[PDB]
């Protein structure tokens, strides 16, 4: 609510395409969150017409409710490159749109929980450094002393060591996906809001239509990017998508001239991230019952105790978001053997970060192209 500011770039509303639902589209995308939008953009670049159908408003669910960090820290081999390349593409994004998405290369310091955690993060960095798997330089390393002290300036606790993802990204949920949606519209993606996809029709084993509440659109190619609803949508087509719900709370507070900047993660559940306008995202837990109102207030109190720079900061907004996560915590970016011409791009807790690459992979899978990354760890049939 209060985090969105009407009549500014933080308005948080992009209108759907006007007029009647088109009779045909080369690809129909279900869902106008980041995954549907980014996939649509990728497909239009390949010369295909794209229509997105969205049951509510553009970017109305996970893709405007996120914490806002783009990180590869601790990612397993299955998703490391998805994140590493995702960040690299986010670093190109303001230049690609020519409008500020709020993406910033910010840097992130995470103090380990204990000696065991420090052993584990050191091994993780060492192993990745020995085989990055990309020519994009890796910029994560352990820091101490002056460099650490500068990143944690004004901290009450004498923190001694941290993992520093120097090129961690930041993006703000009041802006990023909305800028991407407007860009998609400018590129010719047509996006119909208040327009739920109900199902499909087929002819001779080929998709013929996406059936919406506003009528049918002719197509033989479908991307399911329905966020938490992807399981439900696929169940109506007799296909099981294993996801389970997860929930996370978020807060936004006003800035301070003495706040340290950056992205910080500390023992005692202290997490904050400076937004592009100098406000700060924070929460009692940012990586998966929701915290109650006393816990949320207490989270701000311990933030302020650790960083007195925030003592006079005002609570701008406080909200919660629903995710849907696969059993192994990795995305589902997959063909569906039951429906040739249909692909799924969903089931991720890191979709903002991953989206530029999962969009490409989704399109590759749809079109039968040599895929950008190994698709096996994202298959629907891995469980
Ligand atoms: C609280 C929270 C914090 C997060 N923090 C981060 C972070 O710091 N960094 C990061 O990278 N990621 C983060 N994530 C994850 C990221 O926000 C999601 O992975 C990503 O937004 C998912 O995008 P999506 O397009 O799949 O889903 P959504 O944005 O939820 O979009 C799916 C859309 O599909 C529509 N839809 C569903 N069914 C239908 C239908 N039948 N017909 C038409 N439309 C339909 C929905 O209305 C919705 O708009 C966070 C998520 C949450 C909830």
């Amino acid at each position: 609510e209060g985090r969105f500011v009407p009549g500014t770039p933080r308005h948080g509303f992009v209108e759907g395409t006007e007029g009647a639902l088109p009779k045909q589209a080369d690809v129909v995308v279900v869902g106008a969150g980041i995954l549907g939008i980014m996939t649509a953009i990728n497909l239009v670049e390949r010369g295909l017409s794209v229509v997105i159908v969205e049951k509510g408003n553009i970017a109305g669910e996970q893709s405007s409710r996120f914490y806002g960090q783009a990180i590869s820290y601790k990612m397993p081999d299955e998703t490391f490159l998805l994140h590493h390349l995702g960040k690299h593409r986010w670093r190109e994004m303001n230049a690609k749109v020519g409008i500020d998405t709020t993406y910033r290369t910010q840097g992130r310091v995470e103090v380990p929980l204990d000696e065991e955690d420090l052993v584990n993060v050191r091994k993780w960095i060492d192993e990745r450094s020995k085989n990055v798997g990309s020519d994009i330089p890796f910029k994560t390393r352990i820091i101490e002393g002056a460099e650490l002290n500068q990143r944690l300036r004004g901290a009450t606790t004498d923190w001694k060591i941290a993992g520093f993802e120097e090129d961690s990204g930041s993006f703000d949920p009041e802006v990023a996906t909305f800028v991407m949606a407007e860009y998609a519209k400018k590129m010719g993606v047509r996006i119909y809001t208040q327009c739920a996809a109900r199902g499909l029709e087929t002819q001779a084993g080929v998709i013929s239509d996406v059936v919406t509440e506003k009528g049918a659109i002719k197509t033989s190619q479908v991307v399911v990017a329905g966020g938490v609803w992807s399981r439900l949508f696929m169940q109506n087509l007799n296909v099981d998508v294993p996801t389970l719900p997860a929930y996370q709370s978020q807060q936004l507070i006003s800035g301070s001239p003495t706040a340290p900047g950056g992205n910080v993660a500390l023992p005692g559940g202290i997490f904050f991230r400076e937004q592009a306008d100098g406000t700060y995202a924070t929460s009692p837990r940012v990586i998966v019952a929701l915290p109650d109102l006393p816990e949320l207030n207490a989270s701000l109190e311990k933030l302020k105790a650790e960083f007195p720079a925030f003592k006079e900061s005002k609570l701008i907004d406080q909200w919660s978001g629903a995710m849907a996560i696969a059993p192994d915590e990795n995305p589902i970016i997959s063909e569906v053997k039951e429906y040739p011409g249909l692909v799924i791009n969903t089931a991720t807790g890191w979709g903002m970060t991953e989206s530029p690459v999962s969009a490409e992979l989704t399109a590759d899978l749809l079109l039968g192209k040599k895929p950008v990354l190994d698709p096996k760890p994202f298959s629907l049939y891995r469980f």
